[PDB]
């Protein structure tokens, strides 16, 4: 049978909670109280928002906004030379008009805001990691479920998981570029209904586009990934010469394992948004 999926955006009110502050033992935080107790904030405002509600505003602190900074600076040098061109294409309107400054951490009801316009997708806070089918639901309704809170401030440079830093420099400026919208609201849209095989296989090619993704532009080899765009090592050894890089491919790339602690062994490229959405629209209906 067809397992519930959400109908209309504001049902992701009954799975965006549905949550699988909880810190792994090897987190920078784990024996930090204080910052515990941070994360526990974070995770209720998200907890408590229901859809339609303006997304909680938050002061940071000092430590905070200084990490953002220290990521922020470090990575701004090499988006020149690494991202995509929709990537920076996009970036100095978000400086402009949602306070992506050194010294400022942007507001996700600002940037929600923005992305409404430009593309319309929207940002949901979300307390932690979800289910892949209840995660990439969100995309059907252009919603990118996104997480608040900051990483810890001993080690600026990684993170064990998805923080705001992550979210902001790596994930909204391509939100805001029409054809990367459409592409990501696809994947949304095939996982509704679809099989936990299907879903799992959706979530895969996900994870080697939106999050490890390279293009080819121009001739180069540029990035797209999220996770590398918000990554200062992995972002230089993408395109280091000393990666293993595949072409985008459905059915090939949905059986590579998404690894977590370590850099990725192999990453996959695509010819460009356009392409990789028509290779998604193939492979769907072998799926679903
Ligand atoms: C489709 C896989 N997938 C899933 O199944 N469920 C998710 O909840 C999910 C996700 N993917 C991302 C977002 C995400 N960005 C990442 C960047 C680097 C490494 C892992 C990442 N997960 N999330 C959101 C998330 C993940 C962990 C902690 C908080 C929020
Ligand atoms: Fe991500």
């Amino acid at each position: 049978s067809v397992p519930w999926f959400p109908k209309k955006i504001s049902d992701l009110d009954h799975c965006a909670n549905r949550v699988l502050s909880e810190l792994d033992a090897d987190h920078p935080g784990f024996k930090d109280n204080v910052y515990r107790k941070r994360r526990k904030y974070f995770a209720d405002l998200a907890m408590n928002y229901k859809h339609g509600d303006p997304i909680p505003k938050v002061e940071f602190t000092e430590e905070e906004i200084k990490t953002w900074g220290t990521v922020f600076q470090e990575l701004n040098k090499l988006y020149p030379t690494h991202a995509c061109r929709e990537y920076l294409k996009n970036l100095p309107l978000l400086s402009k008009y949602c306070g992506y400054r050194e010294d400022n951490i942007p507001q996700l009801e600002d940037v929600s805001n923005f992305l409404k316009e430009r593309t319309g997708f929207s940002i949901r806070p979300v307390a932690g990691y979800l289910s892949p089918r209840d995660f990439l639901s969100g995309l059907a309704f252009r919603v990118f479920h996104c997480t608040q809170y900051v990483r810890h401030s001993s080690d600026p440079f990684y993170t064990p998981e998805p923080d705001t830093c992550h979210e902001l420099l790596g994930h909204v400026p391509l939100l805001a570029e029409p054809s990367f919208a459409q592409f990501s609201q696809e994947i949304g849209l095939a996982s509704l209904g679809a099989s936990e095989e299907a879903v799992q296989k959706l979530a895969t090619c996900y994870f080697f586009t939106v999050e490890f993704g390279l293009c080819k532009q121009d001739g180069q080899l540029r990035v797209f990934g999220a996770g590398l765009l918000s990554s200062i090592s992995e972002l230089k050894h993408a395109l280091s010469g000393h990666a293993k890089v595949k072409p985008f491919d459905p059915k090939i790339t949905c059986k590579q394992e998404c690894l977590i602690t370590t850099f990725q062994d192999v990453y996959f490229v695509s010819e460009s948004f356009e392409d990789a959405k028509e290779k998604m629209r193939e492979f769907t209906k072998t799926i679903k």
